RNA sequence: GCCGGCCACACCUACGGGGCCUGGUUAGUACCUGGGAAACCUGGGAAUACCAGGUGCCGGC
């Protein structure tokens, strides 16, 4: 079991992720932090993290082999589609 | 509708779904950090698979 000890909060956690998440009430920092370099952004719980990881990440275009482009947003890489790749 | 913000719940589809997100389980496990003679303990922590629903909001002409 993982329990915290913030002002005697004595609340009884399974996994050491809720723990921390409930770190949010006390306090106020978000507790969830991003690791790519230069982006002071932080997150609520784990999961709203992992995804937005996926900015950070590409969005490669595999339309076929003579392309080669990779969008940094989603919005750019359908764009990219929306005029290069038609019929 | 166009644009822009967010960066797929926004997308594709033989229209059956696919993909993606979300919440449980797999799993506090496999596995690395490090302490240890060791049992364990400390801090991180998957993959894979499976169940349960959801599928664009905001601002400017
Ligand atoms: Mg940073
Ligand atoms: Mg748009
Ligand atoms: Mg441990
Ligand atoms: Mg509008
Ligand atoms: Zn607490
Ligand atoms: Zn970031
Ligand atoms: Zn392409």
């Amino acid at each position: 079991m993982y329990v915290c000890h913030f002002e005697n909060c004595g609340k009884a956690f399974k996994k050491h992720n809720q723990l921390k998440v409930h770190q949010f009430s006390h306090t106020q920092q978000l507790p969830y932090e991003c690791p790519h370099e230069g982006c002071d952004k932080r997150f609520s719980l784990p999961s709203r993290l992992k995804r937005h990881e996926k900015v950070h990440a590409g969005y490669p275009c595999k339309k076929d082999d003579s392309c080669s482009f990779v969008g940094k947003t989603w919005t750019l890489y359908l764009k990219h589609v929306a005029e290069c790749h038609q019929d």
